């Protein structure tokens, strides 16, 4: 089998992509976050505090004759950016772009923080990192992905995201149309639970490659790009009046410069992030100082490779027996 779904950035800034997902019987289409830096599939509810919601589509288990509580079996999760939910948990029949999954564990929220609930746009996450990741106690679930993995043609997804434009997820296969020349394959731990690689180093602008290993992790549901400190200054020191501002909370830059590309090594490969990729527009409406899209990791504890680096590639998350990750140009 296979899928073969469109993800939709949320917003003009592209800070998240949204793809539907029908959960139950008759279906209920809810617009998940496709999240490959977590392991849980968790959704607005029936069940979420009322005052918590705000504009999201919810899932109602007792309309879905396929639902079945798992009883017992609680889940909550904190996220990189400080936001949270929790609740219980429901098993039912779940599809994406056409690829069904029955028995898929559905986390419906009992809470949310509010992050979430001031996001109409999306109603729940998809998790795509390793199972080993997921937090329903008192036994651990798999992910969508892991729980499709026999049945597809091949046991990989790509993520193939848009710069301001819709992109897509393919489930099985590899469409070998979706990019230019050939994807470079390269190692993956998975001892954190992520799709964690080294990229072989960086280039800023026009700037010669520097050969060094960065270790980080392939991460669908972080908007930007987050690199050692020395790589980060490397890059903003080319962009006059940029500066970090621990009041903005990082990175900014005078709204009037043209931004230089940033290049990342995939093994002998490179991709290159356009400068305007960079560009997260004003910290505030209407103000001249806008937000970098590269940011320092320096106390995250990780170097997070997120939307801004893999929206510029082709990306192929191989879940066979030793996982790999693939990037290619497109």
């Amino acid at each position: 089998s296979t899928g073969s779904a469109t993800t939709t950035p949320i917003d003009s800034l592209d800070d998240a992509y949204i793809t539907p997902v029908q959960i139950g019987t008759p279906a209920q289409t809810l617009n998940l976050d496709f999240d490959t830096g977590s392991s849980d599939l968790w959704v607005f509810s029936s069940e979420t505090t009322a005052s918590e919601v705000d504009g999201q589509t919810i899932y109602t288990p007792s309309k879905s004759t396929t639902a079945k509580l798992l009883s017992g079996a609680t889940w909550s999760i904190s996220y990189g950016d400080g936001s949270s939910s929790s609740g219980d948990v429901y098993t039912d029949t779940v599809s994406v772009g056409g690829l069904t999954v029955t028995g898929q564990a559905v986390e419906s929220a009992k809470k949310v923080s509010s992050s979430f609930t001031e996001d109409s746009t999306i109603d729940g996450l998809l998790g795509l990192a390793f199972s080993t990741l997921n937090t329903v106690s008192p036994t651990q679930q798999k992910t969508f992905f892991d729980n499709a993995k026999a049945s597809l043609d091949s046991p990989v997804f790509t993520a193939d995201l848009g710069y301001h434009a819709p992109g897509t997820y393919n489930f099985g296969f590899i469409d070998t149309t979706a990019y230019t020349g050939s994807i470079t394959y390269t190692a993956v731990s998975t001892k954190q639970g992520f799709w964690e690689w080294t990229s072989t180093g960086y280039a800023v602008g026009s700037g010669t490659f520097k050969s060094t290993s960065i270790d980080g992790i392939a991460d669908t549901g972080t908007t930007l790009l987050y690199l050692p400190a020395t790589v980060v200054s490397a890059y903003w020191a080319q962009v006059s009046g940029a500066k970090s501002s621990s009041s903005v909370g990082g990175y900014v830059f005078p709204c009037s410069a043209t931004l230089p590309s940033f290049t990342f090594g995939v093994g002998s490969a490179r991709i290159v992030i356009p400068g305007d990729y960079i560009d997260f527009g004003p910290i505030s409406t209407g103000s001249s100082s806008c937000f970098g899209g590269i940011q320092s990791s320096a106390g995250i504890g990780i170097n997070i490779f997120g939307d801004v680096a893999l929206k510029a590639a082709f990306v192929v998350f191989n879940g066979a027996t030793t996982p790999t990750l693939g990037f290619a140009s497109k």
